[PDB]
């Protein structure tokens, strides 16, 4: 993953509303967590994948091991169960819970860092430079 290794600053998102509204997300937190410009710090020891972000709303990290399922509390305070994968050198990370799921796919263009949020038919793009 060393195309992702680095410090990453939220500069760019459209339909992160509508993506929270279909995951579920209540008003409040989506009005909150919409306004967060989260840093994203990801960094790789050995085979462990750590994602931390960093923001007003809420910090999370999570540590994994490609195609080894983990538990996550979400930002928004979801129990799921995360598989995290490499597909054709995209991050691939879903999300289970309550039989629903969420896909967030993580791609290196150019100089950015692509990442896009799916609930069935809902898509929300969030484009990271480097800090
Ligand atoms: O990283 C991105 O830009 C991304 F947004 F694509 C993403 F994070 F991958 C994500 F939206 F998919 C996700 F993981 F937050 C999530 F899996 F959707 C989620 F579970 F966090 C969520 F989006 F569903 C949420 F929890 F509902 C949320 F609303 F809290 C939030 F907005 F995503 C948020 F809280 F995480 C935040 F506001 F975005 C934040 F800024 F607080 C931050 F946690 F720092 C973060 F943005 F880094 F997430």
């Amino acid at each position: 993953c060393d195309a992702f290794v680095g410090t990453w600053k939220l500069v760019s998102s459209e339909n992160f509303d509508d993506y929270m509204k279909e995951v579920g997300v209540g008003f409040a937190t989506r009005k909150v967590a919409g306004m967060a410009k989260p840093n994203m710090i990801i960094s790789v020891n050995g085979d462990v994948i750590t994602i931390k972000s960093e923001s007003t709303f809420k910090n999370t990290e999570i540590s994994f091991i490609l195609g080894q399922e983990f538990d996550e509390v979400t930002a928004d305070d979801r129990k799921v169960k995360s598989t995290i994968t490499l597909d054709g050198g995209v991050l691939v990370h879903v999300q289970k819970w309550d039989g629903k799921s969420t896909t967030i796919k993580r791609k290196r263009e150019d100089d950015k860092l692509v990442v896009e949020c799916v609930m069935k038919g809902v898509t929300s793009t969030r484009v990271y430079e480097r800090a």
